[PDB]
């Protein structure tokens, strides 16, 4: 009931992903409706959104959200491409669009493109009541200084959520990137409008418990509700969570 309590609460914070074909999206939606309850969302490729929305409706769980990704996984610095992709994500049906920050451009000293890209995508999401999450790719940024700066620029440009990772490079979330990023939320005073999402690095019920207690110590135990905290993860975190719940 410390581990059982936080396992329940983490499972309900999950953004469940594959690991995409039509038959796998389907099984995913089924995977997300568990016997102790539902993850908050699934996370899939935009093309698969209509089919997932249906599967989720048919199975009694319309309230499970559908999150998706754009400029992904590379985080190139073409704004037009990142924006048109975002516009289509929205048109497909997405509740949230996770856009990859142009982190290579920041590493080469250009902060402005990150700012304008995030902001271009936010205006379109906002217009459509879709959340805009920003993946900064901590495992490629690597330096605390760059993790901090990507995070701030994303927030200055209107990110509703900041996310460690794509899940497509070697290093996802670490306790340290996650802390650095949440510290930026705290340091800008934006806890009310910006949530956080580790991707990678949470594999066990005990991991999730650790990551949530970092948010709880920084902001109090009430902060990490589903709007402000998600575990971007896959079937195996979910099975560990469920294992610790019996
Ligand atoms: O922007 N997102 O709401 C969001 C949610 C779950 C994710 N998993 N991986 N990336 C993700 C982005």
């Amino acid at each position: 009931t410390d581990l059982k309590a936080s396992s329940l609460r983490a499972l309900k914070l999950m953004h469940l992903a594959t690991s995409d074909t039509d038959e796998n999206v389907i099984a995913l939606c089924h995977q997300a409706k568990t016997p102790v309850g539902n993850t908050d969302a699934i996370f899939i490729y935009p093309r698969f959104i209509p089919i997932a929305r249906k599967t989720l409706k048919e199975q009694g769980t319309p309230e499970i959200r559908i999150c998706t990704s754009t400029n992904f996984p590379h985080g190139n610095d073409d704004i037009d491409i990142a924006l048109a992709e975002t516009r289509a994500a929205i048109a497909y049906g997405a509740d949230s669009v996770a856009v990859v920050f142009p982190y290579r451009a920041l590493m080469a000293g250009n902060e402005q493109v990150g700012f304008d890209l995030v902001k271009a995508c936010k205006e379109a999401c906002a217009a459509a009541n879709v959340l805009l999450a920003v993946i900064i790719e901590t495992g490629e940024l690597k330096d605390e200084a760059l993790i901090r700066k990507a995070s701030e620029i994303s927030i200055k440009a209107g990110a509703d959520n900041i996310v460690t990772s794509t899940g497509k490079v070697a290093v996802g979330a670490t306790p340290e990137s996650a802390r650095i990023m949440m510290e930026v939320i705290r340091d800008m005073g934006v806890e009310k409008t910006v949530g956080f999402i580790p991707v990678g690095g949470v594999r066990t019920a005990e991991d999730a418990q650790k990551y949530l207690a970092i948010a709880d110590e920084l902001f109090g135990a009430d902060w990490a509700d589903a709007r402000h905290y998600a575990f971007g993860a896959s079937a195996s975190l979910l099975a560990s969570l469920l294992k610790a719940l019996g």
